[PDB]
């Protein structure tokens, strides 16, 4: 809402202050990943 | 009055210290206003 206008009841975030002060917001979580590393001969694993 | 002058029973405030010692005089009570207050209740917000 905006005070001392006709604006009130409007849901969502705007880009005035987004974050409330907050220095960041954290979400936290696991990530799955799959790797076509071209080895070789079966030894070796390369890293990078 | 003022003592030593002929000026007696004269009705008025003299302005020579009307709070006479007192912080300040208080009035209380109720008052209603009409107003041209704006409102849409609740129209020209989104559809959604």
């Amino acid at each position: 809402s905006i005070t001392r206008t006709r604006v009130s009841r409007l849901y969502g975030l705007p880009a005035a202050n987004p974050n409330n002060g907050k220095e960041y917001y954290e979400v936290a979580g696991r990530f799955s990943l799959i790797s076509l590393v071209p080895s070789n001969d079966d030894y070796q694993t390369p890293i990078t």
